[PDB]
């Protein structure tokens, strides 16, 4: 179902891209909530935490400037936009 809707929430995998169109790596949403405001652009980040694909490539690791939003292994927490994470499917097997 790729109609043009989707919907990322916390307890979901998704793609997170890093760097600029370099790799996406996979993660589960732990948290979900904006950061800033109105100091470099409207954005709600979503906390993804890295699989063993893309892991040991966190920064926030569970904490932001102290504020500890929600809790992950060292360099897995991660924090993007909805337009960042990437939608997967839940049903690698199928026939």
């Amino acid at each position: 179902g790729s109609s043009g809707s989707s919907g990322i929430d916390v307890g979901c995998p998704v793609k997170v891209q890093l760097r600029s169109g370099e790799e996406k790596f996979p993660g589960v949403v732990r948290f979900r909530g904006p950061l800033l405001a109105e100091r470099t652009v409207s954005g709600i980040f979503f906390g993804v935490e890295l699989l063993e694909e893309g892991r040991g490539q966190g920064f926030t690791d569970g904490v932001y400037q102290g504020k500890q939003l929600f809790q992950c292994d060292e360099d897995c927490g991660v924090f993007v936009a909805l337009d960042k994470l990437e939608l997967i499917e839940s049903g690698p097997s199928s026939g």
